[PDB]
């Protein structure tokens, strides 16, 4: 059962009970494009907060009834509260713009604000889409202005507090592990001594870094279009929207956002979301080495590496029983690889505005937010069910630290480069230890050996 | 409402209606990770065709009795039928073989197999999840066949003939088109005449191509690792189970799988998903620059090229009245440079295989299957609203055509390069026409002029 | 020194010795990006036989006297002989077009043929550097041909080749070490037994299978633009010339070279470039694997998993005496990861054609040409000092196969997965062997286990 | 000819005159791949900085005769004044970790030294290339520390001021055009008025933005690894080189290096690699999309866009007689079109560390060289031969706008956007202006419309 709405192109069949009309109803029939209503959740969310900031500012500077705004309002909060969840259809593959996904929001807004305000569903609205819901706005404003509210939001309030819980897990096992000597490996071949502390602060450090790198994007990410309108000029605003609204905005989300320096910077780019992808990128490349060298680390447990004991939270294996495997170590570096290419085509999108609009707003938005959404999400799970349960199994580290014939680096100053080197050669083509070796060649006593070769001084300098 | 399952590391509380038990809970609570249940269902599917034949060989074989292949025969049937969606809510982000999603359908076919017997959820099941549903068969060997059957399945009977209906659309509009001379541009520059026909051959061509390309990495698609087992061995298998379980298949999906050549290759690589996504990139490619030039040539009405007239569908824009938007062009340039991203997602996924497994399987499905069906559903869209109803603007076109200087190319063979530089140049300068300045200058007679100087004989 | 020539734009300072003119300097003085001459030899070298092909055709087809085919054809055989690389001074970085380089070859053969023919340069050339060299021609298909001749050249008689003959020492080695008995890791964790063969002969069927997909884009490649002249119309050629010139190109480089379906497919693309790179990815993709297994197989000599003993080129390091590291693996994985890139570059130009052109060829050119060489070359210098000499390490892969709790498996067809769990928990648990609790448990018998639990009737069927 | 030089592996016949040494020899021989000695001029100066450093600090530390810290600094002093260029034969496609590269400098070093001191070729030199030249140090960190004194460098010598340059002339166009109002676009389509001056505001803006999350990658990027060694833990370093051998690559180069905070993420990552070159690829992208804009504007002359003249540097085309195309434009997008490519190649190999050492440092090198030279160079090209003479074509700017129906937007807040959509609909069907239909359909009096349609008022705020 449909009733009739009409936009400026004619009349249009809507599903009677929805509060979408015309323009919802054309977009949901013709992008047919992916799973239904693939537009992300947190850009809806950001439309129901700059919506009621629009309303509340309009007000202010004289050009929109209060009684328009508190009906405006009190429907942008039911969106905010998860109340009108199956009134956005729209899928990501829409106009490049997201103008579809704008007048679904003015729609929804307009006709649930006429319900509530007690009329009935289907007659003209109190509130129209247009000139009262869209009041000083353009998709072109508006749709950017919910890309940076849904994406600071995200990396501010899951990811970066997702990344310092793992950054300071594994600077804790920095400490913890800060007396557990271990052998190094470069290009996978026995080096020289570090302790598993040392190791693990490495690890701690690059995600302080990238936390850092992220931070660094933030003041542009933080910058909203509302008030540049169609082309950025802020046609059909009043004076000291553009100020106004993001105060509003500002206060509604408790988050520090301005009006953009460049409305036209704000609206024929997405630099903002290329830069804070960059960044997610960064950390996601380092999360992908950090979860390799943990797999790699617990490898075996009898015929790999074994270093160290990882939780044991599942079944590995459908065929191999008793199979244990460093599922979190995958989940992580699988997240890392969507990374990647979310950035690829979030840059490829960047570089493809024309004149003074970027149309590739929603898949730069939803490919953002899904490397935002993840990173969190896998930092949470890793940390929780792999980082924090981390420890050294002893035996397995001393074995494979007295082992390393390049121990004898620590001659390099006593015999220099070449006599070292030929106590290893000698030991390695004799199947003999490097002590051994060292005495029979005459290079170095017994006595000074034990004195020099020993790993726990081999760890800082002379 | 829980009730008690067991796996070999003990009990688990399992939402005591789901048919699912100990190692499908422990995901689920484990890999909290995106939105729920986001392992594609096309995976699922694959999943109810491979285990169904798995049990139909290992009873030809002497392995499994008759009793227990056809249980797990009509709980495969309830999965394909889309009876049991609601019993498969694992993420892509789990494990990376996909052992979970495995023991997701060991688990629900063992149980609800129990349930079709006459059984209760709580009891222990007539099947085992493992030593019955998952017999002869590794998460290993599997999880790759549920990957190809779903990336073969959804390119032949989604991708390609969606692709397929776009190109000839073009083709049709290439002939349609093959009497309308408009001028041609190069560095975005005006150039020498080519028809409109002619320019959407080039289009129709693109695809036909892409078309080619995609149907030539269909062979290493349609082999399938079911009969690898744990490391490629095919260990725990009875001899000719590779063969006979790839037959059946075949017979169940109505699509030509054959047993892989090298079950090694088959799970160490999924060197096939990279070679198939890398030619669904390359028609990506040739699709963003169709619908890239087609709202070029739609642009304006005014201040744009304005060559041809597209299907109108919806109102443009919420604050221009009026306003009218290319949005179908949009949508395929969006879908295009999703894919170049899942093209990197695949190709550095592909190189990450260790020793006798790649455990990248799911983010390679996920990322595959999204391209082959944005590429898909956005050609029908395209063809739909936009390509079908294409038509020249008939006066747009010879205004811009008689006005391109470099119609003095026509006059090379008569007068030289040299001669015709100095009648365009001084014709840009003056601001006049080439006609004008070429008798100004005494290079070329009027009478010349009008026989050499025939746009409609630059097109070949 | 300079001497003055002339362009339709005025008058330009050339250095007095060298063959360009006018249109070439300022190229060389307009585009200082980068390192001088950067455009590939291998464009030059296509775009010396497409030259003399056209001079030919032109011939043939009454539009160019035999005299002026004759000195041209001299010039371009200097060109092909490499007598005048010094001539082509122009970089990668210039007109998307690549017009300035064909004007480069245009100007080089007209002043080069005036000298030939015994006049001076200085002089107006008796053959027309437009007029002539450049007839029935554009750069928008002279580029495009030299770009398929180039490519399609350097990977028939390159890059095949190289790889079939890793491909072969792979397939020998699959043989040699059929017998040998390893342990399978997945996950990086103990698995079942496989043959070193077995592992090997998967190296060699991911490069059989990527041979087939560079060929299967050969059909594509080998169609030449030569013949669509400025958008593809053909304007300004004789009849036959598209037929004709492709045949002499087919003749002079002995490879089956023909004229493209589709002139405004082979002006406004470069899907064939995009097409055949996407094969070449595929290939390096699989080489990353390959050589990242052979120096995880080699790692140790101690610390490591040590299965595989590789041949030894250098010293690996200038602090640690005696360290020897996998190089050639380490080129190789470079390599792959320079060609990943690259594809991102071409399939991102491949998207970026306007109406009759795509203005990126050079760019296409130049990455499509690197992997190609880049392949061939680390594949042949892998081949060489690595793979030919890879043998096994037998007591160290016999440890690592007896060690393996998950020979176990064999057990699930005997007494089922939950039983043999129990054998392997037991066995981990009390840093025991499978079989000693497997008698423990009285789950399996001395004989039977002796038996069942056999690796080398793990690596096939039951 | 051929001496031998000698290596812990044995004897090598090296070209007799060259002052490289067995090491050098061997990767020259083991590694052909690409175009010989590919490695970048920049890695090697650096090199000659730091190793000069490394010298100067161990004779300050007493590990170091001053004898032989002079006679380091004086070759190290020919590498850096550009005197021994053919001495560095190698390539990139070494090994992983530029220990060929490093042993390349030690080599070259040691012997120079030797005749520099009166020794002769084929001599042992007076200094040990190990023990001397490579005094407290590892191809480990000395490698890295070339990669960020090259890329810290070139950044901010090159790169920074080349887009600076750039940013400066599109703000000074910015104002020369505030006056110039001109028609938007959006989608392609017809849109509001905005000044010429507004959208290259937008530009500048761009590269502002550019700028600055450049900038904010300089102080990881300016971490130096020398101290870590062999694996992070400063192993055979005197107390204090870290931080001593610092302030010397500070003092020589003028710039503000300091030693890394983590030794272990400066060997085991290039995470600052990463996080730089994301910022070069953002103003890629940026520069893209700029470049594009200035062609599309310039397009025609006489059936494109052409509301902008650029200037005219060359003849366009071999067969269209007195074209000329957007040259500049094409060689930034082809530029732009490379650094995403980079960028990828960069993130894979960022990735893929092992343990304590990430071995795709020369890939990465040669990736973020590059990007950034190439991103210098053609922005001062695209400045000196495109921007700088950007000029308005004033009558076809006029031209296009009058014009526009979508000026109607005016209307707006005065009749509503379906009284606005219903004229500018009306005129569409009649070919009629916005005006005669606004009246004829009697929406709007011809005093209220001339009153609230003025093109130059729609370029701010009501």
């Amino acid at each position: 059962a449909f009733r009739i709405e009409k936009d400026t192109m004619g009349e249009v069949q809507v599903p009677a009970d929805k509060y979408w009309a015309a323009q919802t109803e054309r977009s949901r029939n013709n992008f047919k494009i992916g799973p239904a209503a693939s537009m992300p959740h947190e850009i809806i969310e950001a439309f129901g907060y700059l919506k009621k900031a629009a309303a509340f500012a309009n007000t202010d500077l004289g050009v929109l009834p209060a009684e328009k705004r508190d009906l405006i309002g009190q429907a942008c909060d039911e969106i905010l509260a998860r109340k009108l969840d199956d009134q956005f259809p729209l899928v990501i593959w829409q106009t490049g713009s997201g103008t579809q996904s704008n007048m679904n929001l003015n729609e929804v807004i307009a006709n649930r604000a006429h319900v509530i305000n007690g009329g009935k569903l289907g007659e003209k609205s109190i509130i129209h889409p247009n000139d009262d819901v869209n009041k000083s706005q353009s998709s072109n404003d508006t749709y950017p202005t919910a890309m940076h509210i849904a994406a600071y939001k995200k990396v501010v309030e899951a990811t970066i507090p997702a990344v310092e819980r793992l950054q300071k897990t594994l600077a804790a096992k920095a400490a913890e592990f800060k007396d557990v000597v271990k052998i190094g490996r470069t290009h996978l071949m026995d080096a020289t001594p570090l302790t598993l502390g040392q190791e693990f602060s490495g690890y701690a450090a690059q995600l302080s870094f990238g936390l850092t790198a992220i931070k660094n994007t933030l003041p542009h990410l933080r910058q909203l279009a509302l008030g540049g309108t169609a082309v950025g000029t802020g046609l059909n605003t009043p004076k000291g929207y553009d100020v106004k609204v993001a105060e509003y905005i500002a206060k509604f989300t408790g988050l520090p956002f301005i009006t953009a320096e460049n409305k036209f910077e704000a609206l024929a780019t997405h630099d903002a979301i290329v830069e804070t992808h960059g960044a997610l990128k960064q950390v996601a490349m380092s999360l992908f080495k950090i979860a390799n060298d943990i797999r790699l680390l617990a490898s075996g447990p009898r015929s790999g590496i074994g270093e160290i004991l990882i939780p044991e939270n599942e079944p590995g294996c459908s065929i191999m029983p008793g199979k244990v495997n460093p599922t979190q170590c995958e989940a992580m570096t699988m997240v890392a690889a969507q990374v990647l290419g979310n950035d690829t085509t979030i840059s490829f999108a960047g570089s493809q505005g024309h004149f003074e609009l970027n149309v590739f707003k929603p898949v730069m938005a939803a490919n953002f937010l899904q490397s935002a959404q993840l990173i969190a999400d896998v930092c949470i799970s890793f940390d929780e069910h792999c980082a924090t349960g981390i420890q050294p199994n002893t035996p397995r580290i001393q074995h494979l630290l007295d082992s390393s014939l390049m121990l004898v680096t620590a001659l390099n100053t006593h015999i220099g480069y070449e006599n070292a080197a030929k106590i290893a050669k000698t030991a390695h083509k004799n199947g003999t230890t490097l002590r051994e070796e060292a005495i029979n060649l005459g290079l170095v006593s017994a006595e000074d050996f034990d004195k020099w070769v020993v790993p726990a001084d081999m760890v800082g300098s002379l």
